[PDB]
RNA sequence: GAAACUUAAAACCGUGUUGCACUGCAACCCGGAAUUCUUGCACGUCG
């Protein structure tokens, strides 16, 4: 849902620890959202189009 | 006995349908098998 998508700014810190605000504002997400994907592996033998060690 | 053509003239001709009825017809799937698939971060760089 679009209720949680805040706008950030690209800040480039250096070895002295002094960031600068570039003009690169972009609609990002926010820390706290959970994204859940599904991964499916295929246990057919190798050279049949499978990967038992994946 | 020696001497005088049973000769002359005359179409085997005229008329007449190899014609009348009859389906190259009945029955028959251009049908059965086959993934527009395989790999690929809308990303990198900030006096």
């Amino acid at each position: 849902r679009t209720s949680d998508l805040l706008i950030c700014q690209k800040m480039d810190m250096n070895v002295h620890g002094k960031p600068d605000g570039l003009p690169l504002f972009r609609e990002c997400l926010a820390p706290g959202t959970s994204i859940s994907h599904r991964v499916v592996v295929d246990t057919s033998p190798t050279a049949r189009g499978g990967w038992r060690e994946g």
